[PDB]
């Protein structure tokens, strides 16, 4: 997350941290959502290369002991079936992950709650994005979890000739776009949590920012609408 600031180590208890071994440690990869106590919703191109991965969940500092953390294994992985690594912009960017074994639940461990089916912010509505992603485009990843508000883009605006063109899609939300806050490399899979009726809500799932640059005016983050994938969710988990 650019121009982000540090989260408090309860505010975003469904923030999970997906990593994969790297020799004989881990590294952090992507973000994603709890939604059930044995699965992870996040982006499907982060689960493109075939590495062994594992979820973290109550994580706040990647390189310290936060004494909240619980690690577990991803047994499967189901990426939506219209998804096509190599055309990120026909979206259907989403993945679930089984975990091994089921976390348990606490003020710092807590499922995301998801929109109802076919939810659309309205322009300007207030969202966090939430990440361990670079804190500069061609940075390092961040330490302890960030935060940045990134005020929603509406479709008409965002699928406009100066800002994302025809690479949008109606099953995408674009959040930002102000040149100083954005997602970033490391971000990807993990939350845009939006105020709806006095309830955050995990309305995106982090999907792409501009090969110029994370921060790019004009070219907010784009993420995978959620509420345009609650039968899929519900069809996966009911069939696992
Ligand atoms: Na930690």
């Amino acid at each position: 997350v650019v121009g982000g600031t540090e989260a408090q180590r309860n505010s975003w208890p469904s923030q999970i941290s997906l990593q994969y071994r790297s020799g004989s440690s881990w590294a952090h990869t992507c973000g994603g959502t709890l939604i059930r106590q044995n699965w992870v919703m996040t982006a499907a191109h982060c689960v493109d290369r075939e590495l062994t991965f594992r979820v973290v969940v109550g994580e706040h500092n990647l390189n310290q002991n936060n004494g909240t953390e619980q690690y577990v294994g991803v047994q499967k992985i189901v990426v939506h079936p219209y998804w096509n690594t190599d055309d990120v912009a026909a979206g259907y960017d989403i993945a679930l992950l089984r975990l091994a074994q089921s976390v348990t639940l606490n003020s710092y461990v807590q499922l995301g709650v998801l929109p109802r089916a076919g939810t659309i912010l309205a322009n300007n509505s207030p969202c966090y994005i939430t990440g361990w992603g670079l804190t500069r485009t061609n940075g390092q990843l961040a330490q302890t979890l960030q935060q940045a508000y990134l005020p929603t883009v509406d479709y008409a605006i965002c699928s406009s000739s100066s800002y994302w063109g025809s690479t949008v899609k109606n099953s995408m939300v674009c959040a930002g776009g102000d040149g100083v806050r954005s997602g970033c490399q490391g971000d990807s899979g993990g939350p845009l949590h939006c105020l709806v009726n006095g309830q955050y809500a995990v309305h995106g799932v982090t999907s792409f920012v501009s090969r110029l640059g994370c921060n790019v005016t004009r070219k907010p983050t784009v993420f995978t609408r959620v509420s345009a994938y609650i039968s899929w969710i519900n069809n996966v988990i009911a069939s696992n």
